[PDB]
C-alpha cells in the first residue's frame, strides 16, 4: 500500500513529487493537520505514522 493511492492534489499545496517528506519531515508544516490536507483513509494512517514516527518535530493534534 503506498500512500500517493489515497493523496489528495485537489485541495493540497504540495504536489506528489514532494508531499511525503513534506507532512512528515519538514517541520515547518508537518503534522496531523497536513496529513488531513494531502491524503486519505490508509494514505492518511501512513502519513501520521511516518509524521509522528517516535518523536519527530511535526504536531499531531
Amino acid at each position: 500500500y503506498n500512500p500517493e493511492d489515497d493523496y489528495t492534489p485537489l485541495t493540497c499545496p504540495h504536489t506528489i513529487s514532494v508531499v511525503w517528506y513534506e507532512c512528515t519531515e519538514n517541520t515547518a508544516n508537518c503534522g496531523t493537520a497536513c496529513c488531513d490536507s494531502c491524503f486519505e483513509l490508509t494514505g492518511n494512517t501512513m502519513c501520521l505514522l511516518q509524521a509522528g514516527a517516535a518523536g519527530s518535530g511535526c504536531d499531531m493534534e
